[PDB]
């Protein structure tokens, strides 16, 4: 047969997949215990991509730090970020918007890969973009990145602020040109978010949830690990990462999601566990004897990674990392 | 198909200052002037494939932004006119390989061989064309081994391709970086360690071969037909009488081969040779650097005392030796 996109006359329909921070190349307690976490990481990436082929998606939404290295990723992560845009594409058309980088050729090769291809989409800037979805849908690109070269904002808080509002604002103004459907793709962190540690050494963007343009289908977030739906209408969702990167992501659900949109209709979406390994931590005043005992019996059937946190050193700790290959920090 | 228009043009050298130790001069613009001319007589003969190898880039490892946006920019311009198919010279990214492979898969007008591996195409008009490629040995760019094991490696390869080349459909091109053994007329290696290749064991089997990482034009043989189309602009003065530009090779199965140069007309270059700089030798330099459109280079032979400050007040001579 063939494999390029279908044209289906009056379809009023899309079917999105939305995944986000997927942190390729991330060791996790590099100063306690180093834990690869590729292998963890690629069997979640598989079940998304499953998953986007059996519910023959539209268009595949790519948010988010894809790469945990901001400015030197291995060739690793780089070799399974190209292995999994590959296998999207070949699914759906794929839309990206890069998180923060630092390297200005990356913007070149973005605008080459783009204009090379029908099927993925690098947006690298506030223009709007419009892409053609696996069946034809004619879909409107909001881009929100992050403020490339203002990475230090050279300005006060107040010229800054008016400067994204107008920023949203050209863009709602853009989205009410739209031919089918609109969907808004940003990276920042929305105002007053609920249960969120903070920034993880970096410098964060405040938007007010109720400036993102109303009259989109779809708000596409990410920068954040946490699944969050932070609205319904336009609705906005954070995916999460796929793999709990630390122990503050112990409570979290990880995973995708999949968006349906109807004209005429609100919309709906579910979301795609990516069912990665579990995180606990164990507290304790001193390890005493009868610590050593709840460490050893909870570690021992835990399939997942194992932090113990305690206040005072009762004297000489045995070799926990040792006797539990699950014990991956001890602070 | 029995016919196959090829386009091989080579050492691009984007983002090129020259003469940097006496007279910086951007060679950008000029450039882009010769390339745009390669471009449209691409479009104009209307050929089936487009070959590119050499240096496309002068900086090896650190290029500018401004190079990278013209290289991917004519790269597109290369591909809206036929398939493209790119033998990358020497870098250090290691991300190169990755991302060569990933455009490689994702569009059906460009592919860049990466490795010693054959890779087959498809032209303008569905011509079968097998690529047998002869890139730098990575890795071992210190070569690790003696003369005598290296030697015997690369032939090795060249072997293999020659059984490759045997296995083809329609047509079979060569594409490879190195240096031809006892090149007539060659000055040397510019600041750099060359690979030499006997033009005997190119794999005769093909009906073209096509090197880069010459700066000048020179047709090796002619069967199997070797060429290096050279750069597109007169880098220093060494190329003064290089004639620069493309190649255009026509194939027709079971016929001989015949191929055109295509002049890209870049800027002039002369050297004014003088005994001693005298009175009369400033006047000479003065008239002539003012009414010649190109990059004038002056070499005098007697220390002349001191010289008027002639890189000052002639903003077309580049070089003083
Ligand atoms: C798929 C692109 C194919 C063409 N292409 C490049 O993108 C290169 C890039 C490069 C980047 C950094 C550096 O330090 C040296 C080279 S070289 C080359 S050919
Ligand atoms: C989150 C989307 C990322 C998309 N993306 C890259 O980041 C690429 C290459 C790269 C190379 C060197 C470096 O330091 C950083 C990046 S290529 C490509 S597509
Ligand atoms: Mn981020
Ligand atoms: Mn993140
Ligand atoms: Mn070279
Ligand atoms: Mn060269």
């Amino acid at each position: 047969i063939h494999h390029h996109h279908h044209h289906v006359i009056n379809l009023k329909e899309l079917k999105i997949l939305h995944t986000s921070d997927w942190h390729l190349g991330v060791t996790s307690w590099t100063s306690s215990r180093p834990v690869d976490r590729r292998e963890e990481l690629k069997k979640a990436l598989d079940k998304v991509v499953e998953e986007a082929e059996k519910r023959e998606v539209d268009l595949i939404l790519l948010t988010g730090d894809l790469l945990h290295s901001r400015n030197n990723p291995s060739v690793v992560a780089l070799h399974d970020l190209l292995d999994y845009l590959k296998r999207m594409m070949r699914t759906a058309p794929v839309v990206v918007l890069p998180g923060n980088h630092d390297w200005k050729g990356l913007k070149l090769f973005g605008n080459f890969v783009t204009s090379i291809s029908s099927d993925i989409t690098f947006v690298m800037s506030f223009e709007p973009v419009d892409v053609e979805a696996k069946r034809g849908q004619k879909v409107r690109i909001l881009p929100f990145p992050y403020p490339d070269e203002s990475e230090a904002l050279r300005k006060n808080e107040g010229d800054f602020r008016f400067f994204l509002e107008s920023r949203l604002n050209k863009l709602y103004e853009e989205a009410l040109k739209k031919e089918d459907f609109a969907i808004f793709m940003g990276h920042f962190t929305v105002e007053g978010l609920a249960g969120y540690a903070g920034i993880e050494q970096g410098r964060e963007i405040i938007i007010n949830r109720a400036l993102i343009p109303s009259v989109v289908d779809y708000a596409a977030l990410g920068h954040i690990h946490s699944f969050r739906e932070i609205q319904k209408q336009p609705l906005t969702i954070y995916p999460g990462s796929l793999i709990r990167i630390d122990f503050g992501e112990e409570a979290d659900e990880k995973g995708a999601v999949f968006v349906e949109l109807k004209r005429g209709e609100p919309p709906r979406y579910e979301r795609i566990d990516a069912s990665p390994l579990p995180l606990k931590t164990l507290y304790y005043k001193k390890i005493d004897t009868s610590a050593l005992k709840s460490i050893r019996d909870f570690c021992r059937n835990f399939p997942g990674y194992v932090r113990v946190v305690y206040e005072e050193d009762s004297g000489i700790l045995p070799d926990l990392m040792g006797e539990i290959d699950n014990l991956v920090k001890i602070e």
